[PDB]
DNA sequence: GCATGCATGCATGCATGCATCAGTTGAAGACAA
């Protein structure tokens, strides 16, 4: 009843997405008009965006006007009749449960099996009890159980490692025997930090474009491995080896880096140093509520 | 006929290939019959 953390599938389920766009698109193009293929998906599916420390959202205030009404029965009945039978055609090449599914999406009923409630057999079936107990045991704090269940887990030829918090958390309350922690973070960091689509991402991903997981948890928690002081200047050398160098966040990790080895002239540049990053992730980001705090806090250093 | 497998295609940079001090030297304007 969670989430399987394997590739989806290969089924049906493709033929089912190509009606399902294929459709739309016919349906969509002839509202536009009245208004007046794994690629057919991949256009449809384009075309469309795609006190405390809080990723303040985007407010409504500069946006937009009002509408009335566009759809009477008689005038959506019309935009229907016709892609509905297009959809008649290739509807004769997909199964008859796809049949009936297209036909059910289309009357705008929604499907109450899911594409792992549907996908049968003996070894998923097993993998997803083994998962459960997994999440179940670490839930319960049984860090060790936990622990059997991720290696037996992840030993499978199957899962992909979108269970890593699941260590994270896992072999981070688990001191007893393994390497662990920093270990597992850093080291998904230095493996999936290059090149060397669906199923995906916020919190796995790859290059070119920010990666939540790995790159920022081992990036403040090595930082915290540095509360376990109260290593610094290790942590901003590689730190100070950008480009991605928008991660505006990991500017506000560089400045945090600063004020923790500020705790003579060098402590001076240490604290112009903290300056300087703020404001450079006043790049964007936006964190910090008043940098007047952080500075109020840099002039109790400036004593 | 339908499901598993894996090879073809597509697409962003990169790498191979192929074309694009000193001497004699003359030339120019002033000057005499």
């Amino acid at each position: 009843m969670f989430e399987v953390p394997i590739t989806l599938t290969n089924r049906k389920f493709a033929q089912r997405r190509k009606l399902k766009y294929q459709y739309i698109n016919y349906i969509s193009r002839r509202f536009d008009r009245i208004s007046k293929q794994q690629k057919k998906r991949r256009r449809e599916r384009h075309w469309r965006s795609v006190s405390f420390e809080i990723w303040r959202t985007v407010s409504s205030q500069n946006k937009q006007p009002i509408n009335k009404q566009k759809m009477t029965y008689h005038n959506f009945k019309k935009i229907e009749k016709i892609p509905l039978r297009k959809m008649e055609i290739p509807l004769l090449h997909c199964t008859k449960e796809n049949k009936l599914y297209f036909q059910s999406i289309s009357r705008g009923l929604e499907p109450l099996k899911t594409s792992t409630s549907e996908v049968r057999n003996y070894r998923t079936r097993h993998i997803v009890t083994l998962t459960d107990l997994l999440h179940l045991n670490v839930s319960r704090h049984n860090w060790s159980l936990a622990y059997k269940i991720f290696a037996t887990l992840i030993r499978i030829p199957g899962v992909q490692i979108k269970s890593l918090w699941g260590i994270g958390v896992e072999i981070l309350d688990n001191l007893s025997n393994s390497s662990s922690g920093l270990d597992f973070l850093q080291w998904m960091c230095q493996i999936y930090s290059s090149k060397s689509r669906s199923i995906v991402p916020p919190f796995q991903t790859g290059s070119r474009t920010h990666t939540a997981k790995f790159a920022i948890t081992y990036l403040w928690s090595s930082l915290i491995n540095c509360q376990k002081s109260m290593l610094i200047d290790k942590i901003s050398e590689w730190v100070l080896t950008p480009p991605f160098m928008e991660d505006a966040e990991v500017w506000f990790i560089y400045a945090s880096c600063h004020l923790l080895k500020a705790d003579i002239n060098q402590v001076i540049k240490h604290i112009h140093y903290v300056r300087t990053f703020l404001k450079i992730c006043l790049d964007k980001g936006g964190f910090a509520v008043p940098s007047r705090l952080i500075e109020n806090q840099l002039k109790s250093f400036e004593s």
